[PDB]
Parts: C-alpha cells; structure tokens; sequence
C-alpha cells in the first residue's frame, strides 16, 4: 500500500508500521512527509528518528523563556531574574558555570528559591551529594541522582525515610537494586520504616532486606506490600516470599487459593495437595463470519472497540466473533468481560502443532499467549509481527537465509503457520543452549547475550536459601523478568490441559546449577 492508501486509515500501530516500511525503504519523499506528523499514532522510537533524517525538527521552546536561552554560563549574570532560574533547572549548567558566580546566584536565590541555593552551593564543593544529603533536600537528592547514578553515600534514618514520598523513589530503588549498584544507598535502604512505602517500592526493598539476610525486615517489607498491591498476581508473589521466609501456613493456604492463576498460585497448590485450577473449555459450534483475520487494519480497529465498550456492547461482540474462525478474539473479548476472573487457555491453528512433541507444543503456546493471545495480525510498539511477536530483523534472517522460503515477506509472521514454525524453529536454537524453559523465555524476550551474562555471574541461578526465586526478582531487564514468570506459568498450564503434566517444584530444581 502506498502513503496514500495509508493515509485513509485511522492512526494505529499498523499503519505506523506500514509507514516505517516506507521509510526504511527510502520510498517517502520530502514532500510525502510534511503532514504527515498527523499520521503517526505513536511518534516514538523508530518511526520518529527515520522521519527526522528528511524533515530534522529541532524544537520546542516557549516563545516566553527564549530570551533565555541566548545566555551561556559566561553571560548569565547578565540575565533577568526569571531567566535566571530557568537555566538553573539543569544541574550540567549549575555544574558549567564558575564557583564565584555559583556564590553569587545563591545568595539571590537563598529566599524565594533555597532548593538552587543548595544546588548552587553543593557544586562548590568536591562531594555536592554529600552537602544535599546534610541537609535533607529530598528535590536535589533525585535530581541529583538523575544527574549522575555514580553518587553514592550513606544516609542516615531520618533522611531515607522521607525518600519515599518523592514520585522518583519506585524507580530509584528498582534500579539500583535489581542492578546492584549504590552500595551504600541499598544498605541505608535497610531502615526505612515499612509502614512509610507500599506496593512495588515495599516489594523491592523486601528485596534488597533478603540480599543483605535481614529476613524479620523482609517479612515486613512484603506483609505491606501484599496488603497495598493492586493486583492480585503482586500481592501472591508478595505472600509467596511471606511464607518463605516465616513458613506460617495461614500465608501459604491464602496464596492457594487465589484467584490469580501465576506461577506462586500454582506452586502452593502443588504444595498443599490443592486441585488445578479449572480452565474454561471454548469450543464454538459456529464455522466462520465475515471477519478478516489476516487484516492488520481490522484488527486494530476491532481492538480499540473492544477497549472502549462498556460491559454490555461486549456481549454483542462476544456474540459476533464466537466462531471456529474467530476463536482467538472470542477469547480475547471473553477474558476482558468476566473482569479476568475465567482463564482462558486456547490452543488455536492446532494442526500446524500437533506432530511435535507435547512438551514443545506446550512452549510454544504459553510464548504465544503472552506475546499476542494468539492474535494473528499483532502488532507490538516496537513493530514485533504475529501470534509469536517476531522482530523484522529476526523474521528476515530466518525466512530468507536460513529457511529460503520463496518470496519471503516479513508479513508473513501473520500467518500462524509461519509464526508456529519459526517459534518451534527459534525455540530449538534456544532450548540446545538453555535447557530450561524459565530460561528459554527469559532468552526468547531478552535474546541470549543478556541470558548468558546473567547465567555466568556467580550469584545468579546458584545455590542459596532463597533460590531460584530470588534470582527471579534480580533480573535485570524489567520487561523480562515479568515475562518469564507469565510464561513459565502458562506452560505448567498448557502441559497440564495436553496431558503431560509436571510438577512445578521440578522445574524450580533444574534452575540451580551445581
Ligand atoms: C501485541 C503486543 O504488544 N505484544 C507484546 C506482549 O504484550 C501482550 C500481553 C500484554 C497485552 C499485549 O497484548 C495482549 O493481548 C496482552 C498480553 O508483551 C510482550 C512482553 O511481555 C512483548 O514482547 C510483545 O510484543
């Protein structure tokens, strides 16, 4: 489709795609791109950098504060009040101007503004941390720590528990605790008062207390986070490392029967002789509809109606698409109307599956459920393609070098038949290296460089009181470490529904390596 085509179509992640297809293509000129910045539903990332090498923006500014940005650290004691203290919310130009003038400017600002007076005056000096700490600016501290992570220093009880009333401090701690850097910031850490954090930020500092063995402080670090977490997957996890450490089975017998089904849930099931959960049957009598499963522009438009219904116009599209054809959306539309409370475990396009063997099978559907629920047109932010969330460039090199299948597109991830048989052949590469499949996952979403730096560092995935689960909550990438513990759980699932069960302890066994 060309630009014109595209520019018919609602904004959606889609056509953002199909323009970076163009762009990367070279196949928009200067002129096909002047309105075009009204065409891109999200101008992030990719899109943005490959738009701006034809028509460079270079802003913004407000017409108000342009003046004041024709003044330099050498001219800015020529500049009005006003002026003044906007270049001051940059702590690279506090730190470019000299300490004479730094002196100066902090003397007119200690009344109204004392927070640039204690920047200014801390930059004077070789450790402009340490003067912020001394007098507990919890403002310059964060901008400070976003200035430059490699600050680190002790901080005394008093200061460190009014870190967490600042939006910065979830951030600050998750990063410095699952990367292991500020060693003096994590152990100070040690004395905040659980009563004063919540939901992730009690979590992490759970976290941090179990690293330094302060397991009475963990405890409590996860009892409050399990009373304040939103969702019930979070407070399982916060009860699950609860039990661990004390071993009260009031804890373990809550966690059993939740109604989240995760890889916590699941275990403490195992644990108590608890059955499996029930998982819902969809087996639709209806052949097929209307709908195009293989139009990405419909897609995107159907999923925005499903977000954007109220519980009632839902019933008429469960009602539409509850078809053989349609099953994956049925599902989907399914899983949003009972508020998430029914678990939905399809096994779609099955035939193309079925000659593997099921511990495979079982893989590759709990990668698909998270990666796409089984959509076959799905499109991620950073344009990953299919029921699998293939990257352009991974689904390139396999369909075209190492698969030779004849006039390969990358849109040919939407179909499942190419999305099963590159997800079983990219497992295999993964699978003969990893063994695991916690870390098959971590590896699938991440790529195996950051999987094998994190296997050959000595405190991960060894042994140790609290492992593998701990090992668990210190991988470094966000997005997966989440992934693998969904993942991991929808394959115990799938094992389970294919009639190849295994006890989840065994695959918590297999993680240390000995
Ligand atoms: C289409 C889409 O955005 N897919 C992404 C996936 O997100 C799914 C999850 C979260 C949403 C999204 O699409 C769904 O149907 C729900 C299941 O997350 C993965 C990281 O974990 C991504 O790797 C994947 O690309």
């Amino acid at each position: 489709y060309s630009i014109e085509k595209l520019k018919k179509e609602e904004n959606s992640l889609a056509k953002d795609y199909y323009i970076y297809r163009l762009l990367e293509k070279n196949k928009i000129s200067k002129k096909d791109a002047q309105d075009l910045n009204s065409h891109i539903f999200r101008y992030i990332g990719k899109i943005k950098s490959e738009l701006e090498k034809i028509i460079p923006l270079k802003p913004y500014i407000n017409p108000k504060y342009a003046k004041c940005y024709t003044y330099t650290a050498n001219t800015i004691l020529d500049a009005n009040l006003t002026c003044q203290s906007v270049r001051l919310n940059s702590l690279v130009f506090i730190a470019s101007l000299n300490s004479k003038d730094r002196t100066t400017l902090a003397q007119t600002f200690k009344n109204q503004r004392p927070d640039l007076t204690n920047l200014l005056l801390a930059f004077n000096t070789s450790d402009p941390m340490s003067y912020i700490v001394q007098k507990e600016d919890i403002n310059g501290f964060f901008k400070l720590y976003n200035y430059s992570k490699k600050y680190d220093l002790d901080l005394n009880t008093s200061l460190v528990n009014k870190l967490p009333n600042h939006i910065g401090f979830k951030d600050f701690a998750q990063n410095i605790i699952i990367k292991k850097e500020n060693p003096k910031f994590r152990h100070s850490m040690l004395e905040i008062n659980p009563e004063n954090v919540s939901e992730d930020s009690a979590f992490y500092l759970g976290v941090n207390a179990l690293t330094y063995d302060k397991t009475e402080l963990a405890y409590d670090f996860f009892k409050k986070a399990a009373q304040s977490f939103k969702s019930q997957s979070n407070k399982d996890n916060a009860i699950f490392w609860m039990w661990l450490i004390k071993n009260n089975e009031e804890d373990l017998k809550t966690l059993s029967q939740s109604s989240s089904l995760n890889i916590y849930s699941l275990y403490a099931k195992e644990l108590t002789n608890t059955p499996f959960p029930k998982i819902e049957s969809l087996n639709p009598s209806k052949k097929k509809n209307n709908f195009n499963m293989q139009d990405p522009f419909a897609w995107q438009k159907i999923n925005k109606q499903i977000r954007d219904a109220n519980a009632s116009q839902l019933d008429v599209l469960a009602k539409e698409f509850d078809t053989q054809e349609t099953l994956p959306i049925y599902a989907y539309i399914l899983e949003r109307k009972n508020n998430f409370k029914k678990h939905y475990f399809i096994m779609p396009y099955y035939d193309n599956i079925k000659d593997y063997n099921k511990t495979r099978q079982a893989l590759i559907l709990a990668i698909a459920r998270q990666e796409s629920r089984f959509i076959p047109t799905a499109i991620s932010v950073s344009y990953a393609l299919g029921m699998m969330q293939f990257m352009p460039f991974l689904a390139n090199h396999i369909g075209e070098k190492e698969l030779k299948i004849p006039n390969f597109d990358q849109d040919f991830m939407f179909k499942p038949e190419i999305a099963y048989y590159f997800g079983n052949y990219h497992l295999n590469y993964l699978e003969s290296r990893l063994k695991s499949p916690l870390f098959v996952a971590y590896a699938y979403n991440g790529g195996i460089g950051f999987t094998n730096r994190m296997l050959a560092r000595n405190d991960m995935f060894k042994t140790g009181k609290f492992e593998p689960f701990l090992s668990m909550e210190l991988v470094p990438y966000q997005e997966s470490r989440i992934y693998g513990k969904k993942v991991l759980a929808n394959y115990i699932v799938y094992r389970h529904l294919l009639n190849d069960s295994i006890k989840i302890s065994d695959i918590f066994e297999n993680l240390i390596q000995n």
